[PDB]
């Protein structure tokens, strides 16, 4: 009330008696991911502040630093990190933010994972959100990091998104919104700055932004029903950021561009749109938080606008922050920021950006860093006594139960005829596991072995077969006709499996295609052997059509293993655990899942899943 008011007028007092070189390094958020110094030879990873790295903050007076797993490998160091990023920022303290969305994108260290977004998605209750964005906000304000680019609030409801996908929680706008809602309010009672991502809406693209600049054409009718509802949602409760989609939406905005890369005309992308960023979020949506531009160093941007002249032209948009406006990695490289400050600078002064609207928006940046309790600093604690309290807190015990249940929540299981489901091994039964990388099936091993530890199943023996890049041969059905009970984790991006008339090609001898083919193979084999024989989708789910003569399907929504002690999703346990009969699922689809063999059909509809007892939907 008061506060809010007292707030926005103390804001605007301390711009005020800004210089304009302030003012714009306030709208400038760099990442130094790696860094090179004096007398090395190549960039390497940025652990630890250096005098060098310092010297920049303390001349371009950034207002942010965005980090990345690079930066934050361990508890300890990452608190290091923070409080020497703050102690080098001369007059107004940084944001500091990450990508801590959970599930396949997170970045730290020695932090809780969490299944993900679609895995949330498929265990539907929006309290989950709430506790999921509360412990990562709870970790990341032990670790002196106070911004979170989350949540994802796109729709996944095109399932080739390369670039979404299971960072989505679901296809449907309602259940989007209610979980993203809740994921920024649990982050924001942590007071973490949260910023909903990625607008006006990254869900129905088939086109990666990091590699090219994508289309979305659909009219403003669909745009308003579907992409920009969890936004809206989101806004009316008091989001703090919105962060740009690089994708371009003729319906808001048809204003082309001559690329500098091919010299022809190309659609203007959502980040540097007046009309989606001013006429839309900022006017006729009503957001007044801060807009910060999604990563300007992607292919969607850099290929087609020059470096200084996207953030130019982000800015006059109408974004209050520029992330990543030029990759520095060497004080050789520094001239870099002071040509991005100078080009702004010249807008300026021509007036193409009046400063009112500079000082509009570092005053929305200045409001947030006090309202989040960045500004003033808040921790009086010595960096050892910061250090000691993050290593009680980050990874902690309670965090791995909470992320334990939500995972075994999560899992969907498709289908579980005449009880394949749970396994009951004898003693001395074989296991097959069987995934594409390594590490799952490092992960799925190291599951069961501690099952057999704590007494849960009987002792059994375990091999392994990885089989990305592979083709299933002779050797590999051997080993299916000697095991006693399979299990195979299926992994797909993009679902493309080549059928014709309904039949998909199971005479495809082209490497290339593995993800498609060589699980269906191994399925194949095991019911011609009679085998029990369980299906786990490991990435997007759409794969389970893959799988139609399959009698047990799960899905998990996570792909990552286990590799040098640690569990890197716990996604993939939960999903032994379920197989094994340990964990209850309940998950629901939060996706349709189309067929692949009656093309326009859908085989498993959004809210499908079944009680791995009885078999009946839940
Ligand atoms: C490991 C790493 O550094 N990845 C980043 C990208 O992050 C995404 C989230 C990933 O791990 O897949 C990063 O992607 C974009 O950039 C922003 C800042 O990191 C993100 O907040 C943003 O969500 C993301 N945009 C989209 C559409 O996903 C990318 C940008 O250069 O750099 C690495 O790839």
């Amino acid at each position: 009330e008061a506060s809010a008011s007292k707030r926005a007028i103390d804001a605007n007092q301390i711009v005020n008696r800004m210089s304009l070189d302030e003012k714009l390094g306030q709208m400038l958020m760099p990442d130094f991911r790696n860094w090179q110094k004096e007398g090395e030879s190549s960039p390497q990873a940025l652990t630890k502040m250096n005098d060098e790295v310092a010297s920049l903050v303390k001349k371009y007076q950034f207002g942010g630093i965005i980090l990345f797993a690079e930066n934050v490998k361990t508890t300890k160091q990452t608190v290091q990190l923070t409080d020497d990023y703050q102690k080098a920022s001369p007059k107004i303290p940084l944001m500091l933010s990450i990508d801590q969305e959970g599930g396949i994108v997170t970045r730290l260290g020695e932090g809780t994972n969490f299944p993900g977004n679609m895995a949330l998605g498929a265990a539907r209750s929006r309290i989950n959100a709430y506790q999921t964005g509360s412990i990562i906000g709870k970790e990341l304000s032990a670790l002196g990091i106070n911004t979170d680019f989350s949540p994802v609030v796109d729709i996944n409801n095109n399932p080739d998104n390369p670039v979404i996908g299971v960072r989505s929680f679901s296809s449907n706008r309602e259940l989007t919104s209610r979980l993203g809602l809740y994921t920024m309010k649990g982050l924001q009672r942590q007071d973490i700055a949260s910023a909903l991502k990625h607008f006006p809406g990254h869900g129905d693209t088939d086109v990666d932004s990091h590699y090219g600049l994508p289309l979305v054409s659909h009219g403003q009718e669909r745009l308003r029903e579907v992409e920009l509802y969890p936004f809206q949602k989101a806004i009316d409760a008091g989001a703090d950021m919105v962060m740009t989609a690089h994708v371009q939406f003729p319906a808001f905005d048809d204003t082309t561009y001559k690329s500098k890369l091919d010299g022809s005309d190309i659609l203007v992308p959502a980040t540097l749109s007046k009309k989606v960023m001013t006429g839309l979020l900022r006017q006729e949506m009503g957001f007044n938080g801060v807009i910060v531009t999604n990563a300007l160093n992607m292919k969607a941007i850099a290929d087609h606008f020059g470096q200084e002249e996207a953030v130019v032209m982000a800015v006059k948009a109408g974004v209050d922050i520029a992330l990543m406006p030029a990759s520095v990695t060497s004080l050789k490289e520094e001239q870099k920021f002071a040509r991005v400050i100078q080009a702004l600078k010249e807008a300026v002064k021509n007036g193409d950006i009046p400063e009112q609207q500079i000082n509009n928006s570092v005053e929305r940046i200045i409001s947030l860093k006090i309202k989040r309790g960045m500004y003033p600093a808040r921790n009086s604690d010595s960096t050892k006594e910061k250090i000691a309290k993050a290593k009680k807190i980050v990874g902690s015990k309670q965090h791995l139960k909470a992320e334990k249940k939500l995972a075994e929540k999560a899992v969907t299981v498709l289908k579980n005829e005449q009880h394949t489901l749970p396994f009951k091994p004898k003693k001395g039964s074989r296991i097959l596991i069987v995934a594409p990388y390594e590490e799952q099936t490092a992960s799925i091993e190291q599951t069961i072995h501690d099952l057999i530890k704590r007494k849960k199943i009987k002792p059994v023996s375990l091999s392994k077969m990885n089989f990305a890049s592979q083709v299933f041969k002779t050797e590999h059905e051997k080993q299916v006709k000697e095991a006693d009970y399979i299990i195979t984790g299926s992994y797909v991006v993009k679902n493309d499996p080549v059928v014709n008339d309904g039949v998909i090609d199971d005479t495809i001898s082209d490497s290339s295609k593995w993800a498609t083919v060589f699980p269906r193979a191994v399925m194949k084999a095991a019911l011609q052997h009679n085998k029990p024989f369980v299906l786990m989708s490991l990435r997007n789910p759409y794969d389970a059509a893959n799988f139609e003569e399959a009698k047990a399907l799960i899905a998990v929504y996570g792909f990552k293993g286990y590799a040098n002690g640690r569990y890197l999703q716990p996604n993939i346990p939960a999903g032994v655990m379920a197989i094994f009969g340990q964990a209850k699922p309940k998950g629901t689809l939060p996706v349709d899942i189309p067929s692949v063999t009656k093309p326009g059909n859908t085989l498993y509809p959004l809210g499908y899943g079944l009680n791995i007892k009885t078999g009946r939907p839940l």
